[PDB]
């Protein structure tokens, strides 16, 4: 019916590759346009187990397993500052806000058939996923950037694909914005809404032969994600395995802390890192295999995540902050849910907003909990570990850390978090008070 | 000067990736068009050391070393039929045509700084090379097939690039045909000349946990290329390491032997392989990780390997037969030499045949020796091992097996081979006679 494709995916990352796999697997004729030549370096390494049902559902899990990514059986938090001595009657703290751990297997998660998910080289990871989408029948273009999308009619779109400085017109019944922090349709259509509260900022690189025992004694916990709290305001470091020897390490903080630093990005990394001697010395002993990258300006909302002949997924739709290592999960799950709506949209031949309403509701609520949970971490700071460790909140907290964010249940935790916040907020005498953020 | 690129490379294999690396490294604005999404399966695994000077010269060697390809320190030939007992005064045969070996380090090769080259997964190999070409500045398109090249004027060409069924016009001062056995410009311009003498044919796949000690006792020789002669006319099997566990195994023979077999490709493999019990049982014990592939119709010449605003390289220019595992070497060296001419062609702004004359002469002579050497192997059959093992011819033979085929020296070996051929040819009494092909 003079359309080149039913669907045209913009961007070939996790959000794009997955959407393409869900469509080609369901018989829909789609295409992915990736502007970069893969493999391409990308921050965002530590997966969360809500990825695996999707990875399984699309048929790519064993190809991913053959990549031999370091397994992520769980997640840790450490702080040089053990907290207040009182502990406000919190049932279990084995080290007084100093250390906290959690195994992903401690809660059963529908779809998960595993004790572990992966920490990935995001270059390798994304190639394998796009290759896979390719192998399922999806047409994939690399080195071909999408300049703009012409919105002619409901169920009728043209896409401006460029090859350097040479345009090509691609007719489609719709587009999928699976762009990154780039955000093609959010900028073009003016949907992008920069976050008012969040002004966080990240600096990271890779570190070879980085002794992961710098973070813990036990060899069972060596390949967990470690989130090292730093004494600076709203500051923490990630430690993520990439290979057996290579670790990815990034500081995250308020830009206000960096810009007042009067330092280059490299120097700020070491200076913030030097506030925790074990981390610093392990990093100094290890080998930088990559120059330091900045990641900034990444906290943004989106006025509309769907429309007539368009839907936004993954980072093209939203990003908050990388604490809980959940963004790739959202990429795959926003790609899963929006595909369910798209597969029916081509069947019904009905690409107006109404056909994508189920995705809109599902994602917005999935962003809400994800968003709220990130805010309350920064509000609690090191006091977050009291909730992680306490049985009354532990597996309710694990639910979120696992990425089970889509269901429409409230998640009573997030109010119980809010109450104990408000109890301390109110009272500046409160012993927990100076540890807040 | 309203050209999108100085050069447009057709195809993103070893020949294409390399050309692109040589051009981008020398400041020339080029582009590679690969029709497939990488990684993509490709036969042609065992490299020959004439690749390494090029791999080094383009700056990709360490990226290749990080791929951890099995090292190829040398090459072996085995036959269940030990030959005639006479040995016609050949100075050294340690097993009577039964076994022969050679180490690549036994002759010094200019550019080689190594005792070994690699056996590669050609999927991985080609991605790393095209990525590399990318990183040097070359623009790379994947999923974009080149339909045809319009030859307007010397130094002025248009290329028809398609995206499914959607054309795009790309202006260029010239094109490089780095296509495969596909052969775009050879078919379009009618340069393709199917080989009259060679009608060889190959069937192969991968085999996991394939005990490489089936071929030899010693653990030093376990990862050599092994060429197992079979009793059938012009028949031999390759054994090439791909990983620590995976081996690539292919039978090569006259199609006449297959077509008279009355068997499917799978069945012929096992039947020809069963003529050598150690090989068969090691293969039967191992795990097929891939279905069997046919490779046929690959012996072809080319009327013209260069022209006004065009040059053919690698398999787009020629292929003979895969005995000496030398085709990827030709891909890289034809890409090296033709780049030397192209780099000057853009400098001089002169893209007529005359500017590529140095490549034409160099390749044609490099094909000649490569071609002759392949013919005399098939003529000698198992008697080839007498030349491999004898000091008088050993390192002169190694020169060819190493891929030092470009120089314009005659290579006295190939006549000395021819004489001893003609001595046996003439006389059907001759003891060596029934072992010829
Ligand atoms: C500092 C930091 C740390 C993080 N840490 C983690 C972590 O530990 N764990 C985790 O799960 N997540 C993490 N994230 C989030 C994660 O990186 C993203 O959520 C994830 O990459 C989203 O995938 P995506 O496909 O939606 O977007 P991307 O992965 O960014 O993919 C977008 C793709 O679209 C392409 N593209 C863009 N524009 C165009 C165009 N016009 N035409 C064609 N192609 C285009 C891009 O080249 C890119 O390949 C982190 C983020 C930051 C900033
Ligand atoms: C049975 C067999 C065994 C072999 N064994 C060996 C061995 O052991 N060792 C060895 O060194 N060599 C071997 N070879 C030879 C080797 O495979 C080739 O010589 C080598 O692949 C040549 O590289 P190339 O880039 O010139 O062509 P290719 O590697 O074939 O690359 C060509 C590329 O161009 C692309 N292309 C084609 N048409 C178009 C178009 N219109 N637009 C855009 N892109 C296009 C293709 O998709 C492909 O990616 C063997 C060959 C055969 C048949
Ligand atoms: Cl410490
Ligand atoms: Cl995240
Ligand atoms: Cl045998
Ligand atoms: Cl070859």
């Amino acid at each position: 019916s003079d359309h080149d494709y039913d669907v045209v995916i913009i961007g070939g990352g996790p959000a794009g590759s997955t959407m393409a796999s869900y469509l080609a697997k369901a018989g829909v004729k789609c295409a992915v346009f990736e502007k970069e030549l893969f493999e391409r370096e990308h921050v965002g390494e530590s997966l969360v187990p809500a990825t695996t049902p999707v990875l399984l559902e699309i048929g790519v899990m064993e190809k991913i397993e053959k990549a031999n990514f370091p397994k992520k059986f769980g997640a840790a938090w450490t702080s040089a500052d053990s907290g207040p001595e009182d502990k406000m009657g919190f049932q279990g703290l084995d080290h007084d806000f100093r250390s906290a751990e959690i195994l992903f297997n401690e809660r059963k998660q529908e779809g998960v058939d595993r004790d572990f998910t992966f920490h990935v080289d995001r270059g390798k990871f994304d190639r394998i996923l796009l290759e896979h989408a390719g192998s399922l029948g999806a047409k994939v273009f690399q080195g071909v950037e999408i300049a703009d999308v012409e919105f002619l009619s409901p169920g009728n779109v043209i896409v401006n694909a460029k090859l350097g400085k040479r345009s090509v017109e691609i007719k489609a019944k719709m587009v999928v914005d699976a762009s990154g922090r780039n955000v093609l349709l959010g900028r073009r259509l003016g949907l992008r809404e920069k976050d008012p509260v969040f002004n966080q900022f990240a600096i990271h690189s890779w570190f070879d032969n980085f002794d992961r025992k710098s973070a813990t004694q036990s060899p069972d916990k060596v390949d967990y994600i470690f989130i090292h709290f730093l004494p600076m305001t709203n500051t923490w470091v990630w430690q993520i395995p990439i290979t057996e020897t290579i670790t990815s390490v990034g500081v995250v903080t308020q830009k206000q802390n960096y810009t007042n630093s009067d330092l280059t990005y490299e120097e700020f990394f070491w200076e913030a890192v030097k506030t925790r001697e074990n981390l610093h010395d392990a990093l100094k002993a290890s080998e930088q295999v990559r120059p330091f990258k900045k990641e900034a300006d990444y906290s943004y909302g989106m006025k509309e995540v769907c429309g007539d002949s368009f839907v936004l997924i993954g980072d093209a739709a939203r990003f908050v902050d990388p604490i809980f290592s959940s963004g790739v999960s959202v990429a795959l799950n926003s790609a899963r849910i929006a595909s369910g709506d798209i597969i029916e949209a081509v069947k019904n031949n009905d690409f107006s907003k109404s056909s994508f309403t189920h995705y809109e509701g599902m994602i917005r609520n999935g962003i809400k909990n994800w968003y709220e949970f990130i805010t309350l971490y920064y509000r609690l700071n090191i006091l977050f570990t009291a909730f992680v460790q306490d049985p009354r909140y532990r597996l309710d907290i694990l639910q979120l850390l696992q990425g089970d964010v889509y269901s429409g249940k409230r998640l009573e935790v997030l109010d119980k978090m809010r109450e104990i916040i408000a109890a301390v907020e109110s009272d500046p005498e409160h012993l927990w008070h100076k540890y807040l953020g």
